[PDB]
């Protein structure tokens, strides 16, 4: 992970979208790290028995992913649980249509991931929002404002666990408060935790489903090897669902809009990266922990003005610029002009993300080096 | 052991440019998110003029994950619920379960078995389209016939889609694969004014065997129509095509013009064989002479079995499993389709176990 890689001229949204040379760019969530090379093997492998026409899952698919999930979290799953996406927010997406009518509520908690809010509208259902408290280095959940929201008749709630863009990986006690207000009201949960196998030493990824059968009845738990292994442009997701009827009317939204399966290359991929790769995944683990804590300070050092959250999992860095008081434009603008890099502006992730900014801390410390060195710079 | 002859891609190897692409995508040891290759526009513009002598705009050209998913789009874009869909049965059976399964009205107007081949009825069409049709599912060239619609029957059904302002969905993923005497013309093709009313669906899926990587292109002529598709596919969350449809299908509309005329010539020839074959060896059948893609429907009506007895007698007499028709609609009754995109040796044999099984 230590040796820069160039992505340019690789069709990489990152590093293709703009043409400006001296630019570095650390916004969309990808890394700059090199694959496992037993997927890259998977892949030429495959490539070498030269006919692509309509292929089913790999046979032992069901039991890799089963194996997977007691390996990772020790969570017990049934093969007949799985069911396939290409991608997460479709996913999203069929949920809300599978287990809403138009015009009922789903909740979600800003900062977050933008389609968890663009999901919603687009599909006329109602947005409420219950907003993350920032507390300290940290943020936490407003179980007294949640409950207020459950109270006016919650049907769905969209959890990000780890969070995106905080970085948060919920303890196992805040995950069970939440269950039990889902209880309380009777809400379906889905579970984003695309970002559960990119978790820093001193944390652990509880999937919510894993908690009770209470739970695992009222739960759609998204996951992928997307984000953990840098195979996002595979298009190979994995949705958890234990409650047959919930996953009858998921695959029903699946089949009415015409799905039928994974490309080739997803399921070639994500079999090597949930069997074969386990020595790389325990070292960038290691490698971007060792990041964020590097990030966390040079900036606490060299820019006091900007406060840090520090994240527990993923590759994402949230930063709070309030102090500089800027406009998102003029801020931009200097990031662009003087700073020479691309990072996401946090007004995209609603409210909570006023004068915030992420950067993609997934890339060799000598890049991210260069970043923060351009980030001083930016504002000094 | 069993022959599969009711799978729905061929049994060749794929152009070795599409596999030299994709090993050299595969150099590149990063799959994260990916931009459609800057030139894609410029080949699918040229690929269209190329092949149909079809100009298109840069702007028309939307992707999607196969033609199921576009179809489906399409219905939920151009039709509200308990609006009606019509098809021209016998059709490929997702036709059907798009428009059910999202509780749109099914119309029908089957079409005619005349000779060896089959045509529109045009008064039959007439008299659904009197009755309200929004949309109308058009294959061509049309599964599992293998009609290859002249310009001039194009011409009369767009006159009706015009008449009745039915929104047409054309289903042209066979588009590539036409015998000698014929010639594929895209309905969009024909005017400004079956432009304007027409989503055009075409892929490399099926014409070099990569139907498994998922690569789709939909041509949308009016800006109205292609903002409304978009749409629908923004809220199911889709963005674009995996990396390796991209790559093939760079590929595949750029480096493979000579294996696709030598296909073109090894399926003809297939489909002449099997045509001859069947009418010295087995006078019980009679069979649909195709005019493109690689599928051949048999009417099997003579013999009077039951879907079960047939399917039985193939499979334990014969073993082989063919597409059995029934589930295709009117039309389909005691008919199987059997894929002849494969090599001789194979369709001689399946040929044999034919003849063998309807002894
Ligand atoms: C929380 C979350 N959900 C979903 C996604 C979508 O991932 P993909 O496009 O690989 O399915 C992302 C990607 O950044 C994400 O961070
Ligand atoms: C007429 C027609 N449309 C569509 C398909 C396949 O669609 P997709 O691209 O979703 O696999 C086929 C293949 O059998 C076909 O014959």
């Amino acid at each position: 992970f230590h040796k820069a890689i160039n992505r340019r001229g690789t069709h990489s949204i990152k590093w293709d979208t703009y043409k400006n040379e001296e630019l570095i760019h650390a916004w969309i969530a990808d890394m700059d790290f090199e694959v496992p090379k037993p997927i890259q093997t998977a892949l030429k492998q495959r490539i070498e028995h030269p006919i692509f026409g309509y292929t089913l899952p790999p046979e032992n698919i069901g039991n890799i992913i089963c194996n997977w999930t007691k390996q990772q979290y020790d969570w017990d799953i049934q093969k007949e649980w799985i069911v396939f996406s290409a991608g997460i927010v479709p996913a999203l997406s069929t949920s809300i249509q599978a287990f809403t009518k138009e015009n009922e509520s789903v909740l979600v908690q800003p900062p977050i991931y933008p389609p968890f809010f663009e999901m919603v509208t687009t599909n006329n259902r109602q947005l409420y929002v219950s907003p993350l408290q920032k507390q300290n280095d940290t943020y936490v959940i407003d179980f007294q404002h949640l409950e207020k929201q459950f109270q006016q008749g919650i049907k769905l709630m969209l959890l990000c666990s780890p969070h995106n863009p905080i970085g948060r990986v919920w303890t196992k006690e805040e995950l069970l408060q939440l269950g039990s207000l889902c209880t309380k009201y009777n809400v379906i949960v889905v579970a984003d935790e695309i970002h559960s196998d990119i978790i820093y030493a001193d944390h652990t990824h509880t999937p919510f489903a894993s908690l009770s059968e209470e739970l695992a009845a009222r739960t759609i738990t998204c996951m992928a090897p997307s984000k953990t292994f840098n195979i996002a442009g595979l298009q190979a997701s994995i949705i958890i669902i234990p409650n047959e009827k919930l996953r009858q009317a998921f695959t029903s939204i699946q089949y009415r809009q015409g799905f039928h399966g994974l490309n080739i290359f997803a399921y070639t991929a994500m079999q090597s990266a949930y069997t074969e790769c386990n020595d790389w995944l325990n070292e960038i683990r290691l490698y971007i922990e060792d990041n964020a804590q590097f990030a966390w300070e040079y900036i606490k050092t060299h820019i006091p003005a900007l406060s840090v959250t520090k994240p527990e999992g993923s590759f994402l860095l949230w930063i709070d610029c309030s102090r500089l008081k800027l406009s998102q434009n003029e801020r931009t603008a200097l990031l662009e002009e003087k700073g020479k890099i691309i990072v996401e502006p946090g007004e995209k992730y609603g409210l909570g993300g006023e004068e915030h900014i992420r950067i993609n801390i997934g890339c060799p410390r000598s890049v991210l080096e260069e970043i923060l060195n351009r980030l001083r710079h930016t504002f000094s």
